[PDB]
């Protein structure tokens, strides 16, 4: 590939790098209602992904753990 690590979050349920845009879109949404004093969180169609202010690392922010929180609890596994 190419070195270029801009990060998205993901959540994907089962199939192996497939998200499913529709429960990501909702748990984004979710995310950054929790945590939109943290940071504009915003998702991008399926090329794009769930994008973090402008696509930084959302690990380290309060946001991701709102993100797992719900792809735990909808059973999907969150990346980013």
């Amino acid at each position: 590939g190419h070195m270029a690590v801009v990060y998205a979050a993901r959540c994907k349920f089962g199939n192996p790098l497939v998200q499913n845009n529709r429960i990501t879109r909702a748990v984004c949404d979710l995310t950054n209602e929790h945590t939109t004093k943290d940071g504009s969180w915003h998702y991008v169609e399926v090329d794009n992904e769930c994008k973090y202010l402008a696509g930084d690392n959302p690990r380290d922010q309060p946001g991701w753990a709102v993100f797992v929180k719900y792809c735990t609890y909808y059973k999907g596994v969150p990346d980013a």
